[PDB]
């Protein structure tokens, strides 16, 4: 089903959650900002096609609560992204479209 | 309810189609990318929030048939846009958020 993934924990964590993700091909993904702004969406190319994972990026800063980026995937495969400003502390996710 | 709108008619013109939408506070409009590519979604600022009109864009552009943009509106307004590489041949469109 389509997803919503929050960017900050509302336990007050960067992270996103749910950190991984399982949706079908053609589906979309719902990225809100939550908590501990600002917060963006970067996939890595390692395993999808390097414009793929481009194309679904959103390197944009969201920094009110409640704004959202949505990236349909159409195409099956394990997509790993992070957030750039919190690589550090962790903040990476997974979306896993079958 | 939820707009779909072609990016490039087909009939083939550089055309949105529908160029108007007309959507609730809090839906979303896909740009589909359908013919003479390629195309992208670039919203003016005159009448709504400069950033806000930014966060709506999407700069990048769409070659394959099929690819999509998302944007969801939460605010209410008359949102005008452009495709960059076609704003001469008049390629432009509105979605009137209510
Ligand atoms: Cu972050
Ligand atoms: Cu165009």
């Amino acid at each position: 089903a389509n997803a919503t993934v929050k960017m900050g924990s509302d336990s007050g964590a960067l992270v996103f959650e749910p950190s991984t993700v399982t949706i079908k091909a053609g589906e979309e993904v719902k990225w809100v900002n939550n908590k501990l702004s600002p917060h963006n969406i970067v996939f890595d190319a390692d395993g999808v096609p390097a414009d793929t994972a481009a194309k679904l990026s959103h390197k944009g800063l969201l920094f009110a609560a409640g704004e959202s980026f949505t990236s349909t995937f159409t195409e099956p495969g394990t997509y790993t992204y992070y957030c750039e400003p919190h690589r550090g502390a962790g903040m990476v996710g997974k979306v896993v479209v079958e």
